[PDB]
């Protein structure tokens, strides 16, 4: 892991970037803050490019669209909680999702959002805001304290608090066991296992692939080709990124950063790694983060 880059928020005592996702246009990283700004930063110069306010409490969450037309945000006690922001043009606000915690777009075509409240997963058409879908069944429930729901990478099957469903149908498929109280767990972009904490299930049989007792409490995020994953302990959720060969999830690295992490993500091209660091300890009067910028090729 090159370094490549370091930068703070621009004529702030205390630097509140809280995270981070590569623009449209590479060169350009957008970071959230913990004033609720979403900030645009050329990723090598540290340049603040622009700036505006989404939310009057933190960021803890924002996603860009491929086409660089739509951007999710989701903030900590406001309400709305969450929103999607229209960036063709003028920067302004489309839709908002009064209680949902966390949002993604859909994958194959990004024509829907799935927000998560609690236990419960809410899909959303992006051209009307209209609500579709509610996956909920307090029969098959994990109550997993950091549920994050999500589309797999075809966008006809859904994880939620660790049910596998199908949108189609809506119909439960299958609720993987419980074997932690935070992490629901994310669709690997095979599209043929999923990875729950430390378990890899084959979504074929439903039979445990792997152990990797080092992804505890991590979450975890993919290189554009799908072939090294990446996990870390994120502060959202409560120093050491792992790195991990994403077929026989080997591992590669373990980095101690020497800095509890706030967010992670990745080009679209393979490149690059960008890190939000602390400087900070917890226990300090304010937060001071940095954007790194690593060279991974
Ligand atoms: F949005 C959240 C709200 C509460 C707890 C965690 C998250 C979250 C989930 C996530 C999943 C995969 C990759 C990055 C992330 C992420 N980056 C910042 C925080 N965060
Ligand atoms: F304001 C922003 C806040 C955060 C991220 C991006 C922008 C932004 C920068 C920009 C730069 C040059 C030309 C047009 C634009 C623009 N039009 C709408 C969105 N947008
Ligand atoms: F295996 C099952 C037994 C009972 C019910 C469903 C399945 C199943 C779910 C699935 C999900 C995503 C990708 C592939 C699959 C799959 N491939 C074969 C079987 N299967």
């Amino acid at each position: 892991f090159r370094p490549i880059s370091v930068f703070r928020e621009a004529n702030e005592d205390e630097s509140g970037f809280t995270c981070c996702a590569f623009s449209a246009r590479e060169r350009f990283l957008m970071l959230g803050t913990c004033t609720g700004q979403l900030k645009l930063y050329n990723v090598f110069s540290g340049q603040e490019e622009a700036s505006y306010n989404c939310h009057n409490s933190a960021i803890t969450h924002l996603e860009p669209s491929r086409d660089g037309s739509l951007l999710l945000t989701s903030a900590t006690w406001s309400q709305p909680l969450s929103a999607l922001w229209g960036m063709k043009s003028v920067f302004d606000m489309k839709h908002s999702f009064t209680e949902d915690h966390y949002v993604e777009f859909s994958k194959h075509s990004q024509d829907r959002v799935i927000g998560t409240k609690g236990d419960i997963a809410h899909i959303y058409d992006i051209q009307t805001g209209n609500k579709l879908l509610t996956l909920f069944n307090p029969d098959l429930a994990n109550n997993y304290k950091r549920n994050c729901a999500t589309f797999n990478p075809t966008d006809d099957l859904v994880l939620n608090d660790g049910v596998l469903w199908d949108v189609r149908s809506a119909l439960a498929i299958h609720k993987f066991d419980k074997f932690n109280m935070n992490i629901s767990g994310v669709f690997h972009p095979n599209g043929l296992e999923v990875i729950i904490n430390t378990e890899i299930w084959d979504l074929r049989t439903f039979h445990l692939l792997h152990t990797v007792p080092a992804l505890d409490q991590c979450r975890v995020v993919f290189n554009h080709t799908g072939t090294v994953m990446y996990g870390a302990m994120l502060q959202a959720d409560d120093s050491s990124f792992r790195t991990f060969n994403a077929t026989d999830y080997k591992p590669i690295a373990t980095i101690d950063v020497k800095r509890n992490i706030f967010d992670l993500c990745t080009d679209t091209k393979d490149c690059y790694l960008a890190v939000i660091e602390n400087q900070g300890s917890m226990d300090a009067l304010n937060m001071d983060t940095v954007c790194r910028l690593y060279e991974v090729g």
